[PDB]
Formats: C-alpha cells, sequence, structure tokens
C-alpha cells in the first residue's frame, strides 16, 4: 500500500556547525486504515532511538505525510555512516528498510573564482556578481553571499552541472543595488564543500578588482 | 498499452532560418505482433500529408519503436499553431491525441553578458569563459560557443533558473585551454531566444575585453 | 591527597568541523596505594559512558597522572551545555565533581584587518604578514593562514589580550619568503569565531592590497 521516500540531509546543515544535520526517512501514501508508522533507526548498525517523532500529517488524497527525522553529529556523517531506517506499517506487508550515507567517491577541491560584472551591465540600476565554483565532487555543495560580514538574500544559485573530467561546477548570481556596488563595497562569495580545508572557503571582489596602479589619466576638454 | 511521447521543437531550430523545427510524435512499447501504426496529423483541425516516417527500430525489451518526424514552418510554431498527432494501432482501443503548441507567456528579452576568467583561474592549465543570460522569458534558449566561426564542442551550460523578478537566467562555461586563451583567440557566445529582435544575438570576448589593466581615461567635460 | 584539574577543548577544535573537541579530566598526585580511578560524565546531568581513558604514567613525584578524554560534538559545546567530571578516589574524603562549559557572555563579531609588511621588511629575506583581529568576545578563536587554498605552517599567534572596551584582540604573524610575497602570491587570514557568520571570515592581503600610488594625470586643454 504505502510507499517510502528517503531523503539525505542538505549539504548546508551537515557541512557547517551551527545547523544540525538530520536524515529524512519519510513514508508516503499511508491510508487512513493504518496511520501507525513505527520509527526505528540504525547508524552503522547500532540502534538509535533519539529520533524525533513527527506526528502524522493528513493529505488531500487521503494519505499520510509522516516524516522521520534523525539527529546526527557532523563528523560521523562525514565518515559515511549508513542510515538503516526500519519502518513497519500495518498496510505494509513487511518492515521496509532503506539505506543511505555520505556520497562516496574521490573528492575534488572546488576552485572558487568570483567574476566581476561586465562593463555593459553597469548601465542598469541592478548589478550582478557571479561566483563560479568549478571542479568539485560530489554534487553536495552550498554557496551563499555576504557583505561586511552580513549575508545577502537577493541571490540565486544554479544547480550543479557534470563536467568533462568527472567533476561538477555551478554558478551563483548575486543581484544587488548598483549604488551599493559603486560605493566600493566588498562582496564575498562563500563556498561550503566537504573537500575544502575546514569544509569552507571564500573569495571576494570589490569595485576596484581589475585595476592598474591608479593611473588616473583623465582628459577634460 | 503503448504510449506516445511528444517532442517539442528545439528553440534553436525554430529561431534560426538555416535550421528547421522538427515536431515529432514518438510511438514506443508496441508489441511485435501488431507493429502497424498510422499517424493522423491535424494542424488546427487540418489533415496534412507532409509528414515523413523514419525507419522503425526494435527496443531491447522486445518492443518496437516506430517514429514519424514532421518539418514545419517557422511562423506556424511561432504563432502557436495547434499540432496533433493521432496514433492508431490494432493494439490500442482508442487513438491518442497529444496536442503540442508554444506557450503564450509574454516574452521578455534577455540581456546577455559574458565575463572573462578571473585572475585566479589564469594559473590553471584551463580557463573558463562564462556567458550569462539574464532576464529572459520563457525558458527555451540554446547557447553555443565558437571561435572564428568554428563551433566549440567542449562546453557545458546550466539549466535556466527562476529569479526574484519572475524571469529566468542561465550560465554557460567553455573549457578553453589557457595556452589558447593567452594568444588572444576571439570567442563568441551565441544566444537564441524568441523575444529578441531577429531572435538571435551574440557577444564576443578577448583578453583585451575585460583586461586586468585599464588606463582610466575618464574622457569627461 | 590527589587533586583534579579540568580543562576545556582548544578553541580550534570546537570552532571548526575538521577536528574533534575533548574535555580533559586530569587527576594529579594519584598515589600508587590506591591507583583505582573511576570516570563519570554528566552532560547537563545526562550520564554518558563514551569517554576514553588513557593508561597511567609515572612522573618525577612518585605518583601517576591519569586523564579522561571525552569526545563531544561541536554544537553541544557551542550551546553552553554544562559538563561535569566525577572521579572516585578512595583516599580523598569524597569524589570531586568539577564543571566546565562554554565561556558565556554576549558574543561580539571579530573585525579582521590585514596589515602588509613594513617598508623595512623588503631589506630582510623573510617578511612578516600581520592579521589584526580585534573587538571580539569571548576569547575562543583560532586563526589560520591560507595561500591559494593551502595552509601555511610558518606562523604564530599571540594569545588574546583584553582591550579597553572589554573585548579581546590578538594578532598573527605569518613569515613568508620575500620572493613569494614579491611574486604576488595571495595570502589570506581565516578566523574561527562563534560570533562570525557561518563561523568564518577571510581577508585578502597582497602587494596590490597595498601600493595605492595615486598616479593622477590630468589634461585640461
Ligand atoms: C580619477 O578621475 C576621475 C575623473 O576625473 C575622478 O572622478 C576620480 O575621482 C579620480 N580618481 C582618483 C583616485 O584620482
Ligand atoms: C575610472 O573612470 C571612470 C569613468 O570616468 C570613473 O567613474 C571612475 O571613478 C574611474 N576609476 C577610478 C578608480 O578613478
Ligand atoms: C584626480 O584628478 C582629477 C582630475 O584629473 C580630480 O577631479 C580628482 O579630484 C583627483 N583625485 C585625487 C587628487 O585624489
Amino acid at each position: 500500500g504505502p510507499s517510502v521516500f528517503l531523503f539525505p540531509p542538505k549539504p548546508k546543515d551537515t557541512l557547517m556547525i551551527s545547523r544540525t544535520p538530520e536524515v529524512t526517512c519519510v513514508v508516503v501514501d499511508v491510508s487512513h486504515e493504518d496511520p501507525e508508522v513505527k520509527f526505528n533507526w540504525y547508524v552503522d548498525g547500532v540502534e538509535v532511538h533519539n529520533a524525533k517523532t513527527k506526528p502524522r500529517e493528513e493529505q488531500y488524497n487521503s494519505t499520510y505525510r509522516v516524516v522521520s527525522v534523525l539527529t546526527v553529529c557532523h563528523q560521523d556523517w562525514l565518515n559515511g555512516k549508513e542510515y538503516k531506517c526500519k519502518v513497519s506499517n500495518k498496510a505494509l506487508p513487511a518492515p521496509i528498510e532503506k539505506t543511505i550515507s555520505k556520497a562516496k567517491g574521490q573528492p575534488r577541491e572546488p576552485q572558487v573564482y568570483t567574476l566581476p560584472p561586465s562593463r555593459d551591465e553597469l548601465t542598469k540600476n541592478q548589478v550582478s556578481l557571479t561566483c563560479l565554483v568549478k571542479g568539485f565532487y560530489p554534487s553536495d555543495i552550498a554557496v551563499e553571499w555576504e557583505s561586511n560580514g552580513q549575508p545577502e538574500n537577493n541571490y540565486k544559485t544554479t544547480p550543479p552541472v557534470l563536467d568533462s573530467d568527472g567533476s561538477f561546477f555551478l554558478y551563483s548570481k548575486l543581484t544587488v543595488d548598483k549604488s551599493r556596488w559603486q560605493q566600493g563595497n566588498v562582496f564575498s562569495c562563500s563556498v561550503m564543500h566537504e573537500a575544502l580545508h575546514n569544509h569552507y572557503t571564500q573569495k571576494s571582489l570589490d569595485k576596484s578588482t581589475g585595476k592598474p596602479t591608479l593611473y588616473n589619466v583623465s582628459l577634460i576638454m
């Protein structure tokens, strides 16, 4: 009857400290005649019952969106511990189990190059800052933006694209007020990837990124 | 029960006169006992005979795949003509009428900007050239790289991504060797979208464009 | 009789995800008459028996010095959760309970400024890079040196010093060869602090960071 959908945690809440990691073993299409879904967890074999019991959520099509969330510590998740999720349901003929861990494979150091806007874009009242993050592995990666140590929110991030060499790459455009950009403000693009040292790196740009030694040869007629 | 997958025309072919759109209805999962299938084309309810049928190929799973392509006028697709492929077979109780047409989404023109590689990437053996396309609507765009008219092959392109203004945007990275880059080869990225004037535009770069040094001329009065 | 010194994890380990933090429960002046040691740990009163105990060793003073390493996850120490170590020694009148936790107080975001080497440094073969870090709170902070994504080891860091306004400040001197610094090799300062956004900040520092040399040419014909 009911099916099971397993979701690995996002890179954001497992690659950095102040957001806890949590694996999302979800059960779907649980009908009204068997609302009980039992949550059992294994992390590299040892049974753990510290998961939080999210109560059942009804659905429009008379099913159940019941979610099992397992609290994790970051280091062991980085070690690829397998999450055996044991779920037993009355309409389920047997206890259905699913497994997931860290996406294995040789990690690649994500080279981060932050590119300035093109000169022709400076005509428009809004300006775009781009952050190429290329040559990484796996696709688990997050990119944010910040200026003066405070995050920005008018940015978007394109999904990763497979590269020829077996790596991946992605871009992220931060659109800000052009007035804030011409004032010499500094913008820094943050990259959180497992291969990085301390699982974090940063690069920055300013208005005066490409510039000689201030040869301000100005002609007035 | 055989099913039909309908191919919309590629945006590049619809928006380029030299190329041509190919609306195609694809018939799959046809048992070998009854591979006789006929297609009835109705362009706004008009039976048309121009359809061409390619040779059929057997699938690995002991089913058959008989295909029929249809070259079409550019204005007919650009004006949202209703396209119907009526699939008839002895193994289907009812004909399949899948209709395909272009959307009426108010098209907003893009604003192509392309950026030279960052100074950090100049050290690596290969540089990356990005052709950002921003602000367009709808999401049908093909981006092509080339140098001196020869279309470059080794390049990738991110899928269109929604923005905060309701439009779309995308990038495209070209894997060009650093040795070819430093000689100043001129590379041009091509943007093909229906909202453009003539439905085509391009931007070309060189080391001179976006050079790290810039004599700040400030020709003012 | 025997005494107990309790030590917190080093700021680097608790401040970055790459390493592990340990709360140390040292027992000193442990006589050979009753070498019995018992290690208990309360995490907000929650007993945990995951601790690792190193074997005993002999000092100059005819006693052992055993320790109790306790491996914890970073968010728990960063949450201010209380920790306690109980050691039951027969000679002492009662087993001694010692508590430890995060140094509380309103967090202050560190401000990072990089100062290029003085004009007197180019005479010597090894210039000094200074990463001023000031105006933060509390004194748990790690500073590392990175060049093109790789750490440097020829660096030192002053302990935090009380400032005028109650905050702390510390510097860090990275010694590089004058050839590398004069080659335009990029250098940046990494700061691990609990009050920073994503617990990380970086500041670029180069020859181009200095050398403003306003070359202001004008022509008013
Ligand atoms: C350079 O000249 C321009 C044009 O006169 C002026 O606006 C600008 O302030 C000058 N900058 C410097 C650093 O002298
Ligand atoms: C470069 O020239 C432009 C155009 O006049 C001017 O606005 C800008 O301030 C100049 N840059 C510097 C650093 O002076
Ligand atoms: C540079 O010179 C320009 C005119 O050439 C002047 O407007 C500007 O104020 C100067 N900037 C300085 C001296 O910083």
